[PDB]
């Protein structure tokens, strides 16, 4: 699977869901890897289900800027990988970028959705992949949670 592809999906999705179409992701989603597309997707809206409230603060305390986005993410993804890499952090890393992308154009700073991008994907590449590929691959984090009976 490409990881570039799981970040861009996933952020595209979780725009048009508002009504903002973001043509890189347009022209992604031009182009059994659906089956872990999707399952990411429900297993963030799970995620964030446990966690509205939390999520609901987060968003009044990201304080985006241009200048200062990318040192955002930065503290966020590095204090959530403190103790460690699991399904679950991945998964939350996800939404984290996924409220990232969509506070950037609630408020008017669209550009930074292809630079969220970007850092998602070179996070996933540099500290996420070992895991993943050690831990059975997304193929594994299908038969976890996804529609098989558990
Ligand atoms: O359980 C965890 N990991 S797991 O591997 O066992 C597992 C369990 C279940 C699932 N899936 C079940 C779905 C499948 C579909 O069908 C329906 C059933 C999966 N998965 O799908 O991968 C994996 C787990 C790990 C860490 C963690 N943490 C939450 C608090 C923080 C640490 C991590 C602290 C908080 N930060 C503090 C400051 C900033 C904030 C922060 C940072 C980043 C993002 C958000 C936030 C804020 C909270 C909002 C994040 C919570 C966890 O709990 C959950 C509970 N349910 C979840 N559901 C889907 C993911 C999921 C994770």
């Amino acid at each position: 699977y490409d990881n570039r592809e799981i970040v861009m999906k996933y952020i595209h999705y979780k725009l048009s869901q508002r009504g903002y179409e973001w043509d890189a992701g347009d022209d992604v989603e031009e182009n059994e890897s659906e089956v872990v597309h999707l399952t990411l997707r429900q297993a963030g809206d799970d995620f964030s289900r446990r966690y509205r409230r939390d999520f609901a603060e987060m968003s009044s305390q990201l304080h985006l800027t241009p200048f200062t986005a990318r040192g955002r993410f930065a503290t966020v993804v590095e204090e959530l990988f403190r103790d460690g890499v699991n399904w679950g952090r991945i998964v939350a890393f996800f939404e984290f970028g996924g409220v990232m992308c969509v506070e950037s154009v609630n408020r008017e700073m669209s550009p930074l959705v292809d630079n969220i991008a970007l850092w998602m994907t070179e996070y996933l590449n540099r500290h996420l992949h070992t895991w993943i590929q050690d831990n059975g691959g997304w193929d594994a984090f299908v038969e976890l949670y996804g529609p098989s009976m558990r």
